């Protein structure tokens, strides 16, 4: 819409059922179709028993994880496009992969120059849903893999670390979650959000 | 694949892929489609962390919540389905989340008289590739959110707790998975097994 929408069609043809072999691929990465409430069960578990602030950790690295490997897919489809049109494959492949709706609102982005400022909408979050089912209303924003994926992916993409963060959140009442995306030396507690991406 | 194709076409109508919204449904399950290298390397630091046997038993109690919701699916399409008609759309299921192919080898059951006997193939489990690929080979079998699942259907489909176990492993070196499942106290150390669904 419109890039948005040739981007999730140009994707969505990437994305491949192989039932003779038991496999789902998306590019060349095996995926699996997991049950949101299970994910949230596994959630519930770690955070009772390690803690918030651990589990949001172990959550944001898998997140970032995903990421990075959604990035290694959008550069192998490099050709013709433009910086823009490479970041906005992460957006795409987060809502085909039924995490979150995303739009784009400003976006300035430049590889090369190591240029990056990134605002995004997020409907539909599975996780801040799934959490707030559990939970209830938390203070603080709670798509803790949603955000990691962005990280991974962008980090990836301008090949320099590149945070985001929820500066709104359903998990908090939100009519919607709202991200922002920038390099670390941009961020006031960038070092303390950086060391969350490395294993506690 | 005979009464496997039927049902795996039967249940494809209930899987709804929403780009519209950022989501994913099966039946009334909201899924997202997550790396299986994003679930290796949480299982990674939940091992190094926790133990591997804690570790275990997050992933049996995460498949082991799948399992039983699928169940919930394979319910509602109960119209005209004898008692293997209905304990096949497991392995069905299993295998449209592309989480393994699922192959039934002997199954005897009866779901009024409580009686259940069942023996299954695995080929191309992703859990047991992912495992050999953050530790290598293990010494025990390692499908565990797999095994979890096929617990937690066949659970709640009997109204009685029937556990699985494999006895080869893809995980250990073996060319493929294969389990037995039946109710609890025809184990041996079956009361010990239970203890791993249950949470701290
Ligand atoms: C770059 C990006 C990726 C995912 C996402 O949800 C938002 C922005
Ligand atoms: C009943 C069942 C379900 C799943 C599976 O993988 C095997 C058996
Ligand atoms: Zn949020
Ligand atoms: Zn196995």
């Amino acid at each position: 819409s419109a890039t948005m929408r040739d981007g999730l069609s140009n994707l969505a043809r990437r994305l491949r059922f192989a039932m003779k072999e038991g496999s789902i691929w998306l590019g060349e990465q095996r995926m699996i179709l997991l049950h949101t409430a299970a994910l949230g069960a596994l959630r519930k578990e770690l955070v009772d028993t390690l803690g918030m602030e651990r589990a949001r950790g172990l959550f944001m690295r898998m997140g970032f994880h995903s990421g990075v490997r959604d990035a290694e897919l959008a550069k192998t489809m490099r050709s013709g496009h433009s910086d823009f049109g490479m970041l906005e494959m992460g957006p795409c492949l987060h809502t085909i992969e039924g995490v979150v709706r995303v739009t784009p609102l400003t976006v300035d982005i430049n590889i090369a120059a190591g240029v990056y400022h990134g605002e995004f909408l997020w409907e539909d979050s599975f996780e801040g849903d799934v959490h707030r089912q559990m939970f209830g209303v938390a203070q603080a924003p709670v798509c803790w893999m949603q955000i990691g994926y962005a990280t991974g992916y962008t980090s990836a993409l301008m090949g320099k670390t590149i945070l985001y963060r929820e500066l709104e959140c359903v998990g908090c009442g939100h009519p919607h979650c709202r991200i922002l995306g920038k390099p670390l030396e941009q961020w006031e507690d960038g070092e303390a959000e950086l060391a969350l991406y490395q294993p506690d």
